[PDB]
């Protein structure tokens, strides 16, 4: 019941049970079909902290939806799920049964997407959307500004659809260059006004303990399932299953490959597509084995459609190494002996699949 | 080899050391009101948040980085509603170049740190430099260097076994004050970052496992000490604040407070010395701030009104009294208090008195 929710909470209970679920965690770390490289294992139990972090944010700091705001679910140092290192990614916690508006400034960053979410990770290991709205349908006032209503119930101008199980406004901003391009900065609130919060409750708490707890087990779980079973097509970059990205939280506009990478030292992963498809973003990232991306304030571990160069026949190859082949476009291994990776084409009417081949990373340095 | 790390026991005993913190919310000589109980159970689960960043995110001296170490969701020791407040994990053996827009707002403040709660319970300090002896470039950029080798211009001392420099802000207006923007890079600048060291994680996590348990340890020490003064503002001892991290311009005052729905707590002080900021906030037992993001829980030099005389009154309580300053209890029967002088020659001590609201 609550009633016995609420006791374990204040007796110490609930913080007990949550520790010992963070521990168990550790399980998805120590998977016998997950390399146990020192590198790898290291870093998975460092994920498991991340998603901690997020968890804790996501369902006790910013879980209160007559008060949303947003935080970031995945950035430079916390990561879900082949982070794109291009997004600026916010998410609001909201209930689908109340109103929302969305403000600020548009700012330049060009592709700006909003999903709404319902279950969770922590609860059916899925994200399923419930709404979208991009570029394609939006309207942006003649003051450059953004105004934006999230709700069940039909409105006017840009409406974002919510279901009553909606819980959650997730936001892709997607960057070119970030160096040259602003930031939409938006604002949520509730539409009707809101008395004060009342005081942390018990009983909201203990709710909001488990499942953060609930969340670092059962991402880890959900993703350690993926990165195994690419084994199977280990170098290769077949495409996903798409409806399948999109259950877990994915933008319907992306058209995903995810797979897994194993590489010596003296190896060499040659990525080509023959032709670039009409698309309004595209790029590829290295990822560890927790498709986590890896280390892009110090590493080269994602290129883009911006910063990949074409062949002279228009198309395009990305190598993966431990040191770069002569000028060609570059993901860096960073050190691991192995990891997973993700391609993306964004707006794409016509997915072109990438072919892979492994050589010597001293055979495309001779001859480049 | 990191062989604790590699098998998953240090994740299992970081976790065993998070649940045993547990026991410094549970502690007899704290409240066990159903608030501060809960309240009690999410600052440990923030400062778990803080002791990540602290000890496994930013904790390389080679390729540091400024994080927030008390901001609006994680807070620590009565943290400053008016301060933005920033850490970096440094080393004494190396050389750090601080630089960005030093901004309009009028107290900045850097403190070069050694030791750590997580492991003497202390955060003493090595050296110190504030905005009054800083040098601004023209394009109103900054440049400040943090090294054991002294040097010209804005010169922060480090000792060998400095680990930490902590940067404030203190707003009195955050409308017309900007604040500070500023990086730190070390200057002997090496290679790209070597990957994840195993061993290097396993202490991060065993360290950010202790700082939990240690910070809320050594503050609910602090918080229990205060009970023979319950509603009183005495003087803090000062070098038990410096050496805990404190600023060494700022004069303290700590206390508990306890109130019924129909009291309020009165704060005086007869005169305002001469100072470059003060303030008063509200907090829970934990020496979390209250949540300024939606209840009035701190009043400061440039928001106070003053009496006629110069001087000034503070009222805590539940409902608003009047057109007094206030500090909103927001729902807490009990918790803790801090006063702040900063730069002031002369300390003036504020008094108290428990009345009925109705009085007001
Ligand atoms: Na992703
Ligand atoms: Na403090
Ligand atoms: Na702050």
């Amino acid at each position: 019941t609550d009633d016995t929710r609420a006791t374990q909470l204040l007796s110490g209970q609930t913080w007990a049970d949550f520790c010992d679920t963070l521990k168990r965690s550790g399980e998805q770390i120590l998977r016998t079909d997950a390399p146990d490289d020192p590198l790898t294992r290291a870093e998975g139990f460092r994920y498991l902290s991340r998603l901690m972090r997020i968890a804790l944010e996501m369902h006790v700091e910013f879980a209160d939806g007559a008060w949303p705001g947003f935080f970031s679910p995945s950035h430079e140092t916390a990561k879900i799920g082949a982070d794109n290192p291009d997004n600026l990614y916010q998410y609001a916690r909201v209930d689908g049964r109340c109103e929302y508006r969305v403000t600020g400034r548009r700012g330049t960053v060009a592709y700006l997407s909003f999903g709404t979410q319902k279950g969770g990770y922590e609860t059916d290991g899925k994200m399923l959307q419930t709404g979208f709205l991009d570029a394609k349908q939006l309207e942006i006032a003649p003051d450059g500004s953004v105004e934006i209503v999230l709700s069940a119930t039909p409105r006017a101008g840009n409406w974002v659809r919510m279901e009553p199980d909606t819980n959650a406004l997730l936001v892709r901003q997607t960057f070119l260059d970030r160096r040259t391009e602003t930031p939409a900065q938006l604002k949520i609130e509730r539409i009707d006004a809101q008395a004060r919060p009342a005081p942390l409750d018990p009983l909201a708490l203990q709710g909001g303990l488990m499942r953060a707890a609930q969340f670092v087990e059962q991402t880890s779980k959900l993703f350690a399932d993926w990165a195994a079973s690419y084994r199977p097509h280990v170098n290769a970059l077949p495409p996903a299953d798409q409806a399948l990205c999109q259950s877990v939280g994915g933008d319907p506009n992306i058209y995903y490959y995810h797979s897994c990478w194993s590489l010596a030292a003296d190896e060499a992963l040659v990525i080509d597509v023959d032709t670039v498809p009409d698309c309004d973003f595209w790029n590829v990232q290295l990822n560890n084995y927790w498709m986590e991306s890896l280390d892009y304030r110090h590493f080269d571990i994602c290129v883009n459609k911006h910063s990949a160069r074409p062949n002279a026949d228009g198309g395009v190859t990305v190598i993966v190494a431990a040191t770069r082949p002569g000028s060609a476009n570059w993901l860096d291994t960073a050190g691991h002996r192995t990891g997973t990776i993700c391609w993306r084409w964004v707006g794409a009417a016509q997915p072109v699949h990438p072919r892979t081949r492994v050589v010597k990373l001293a055979a495309l340095k001779e001859a480049a």
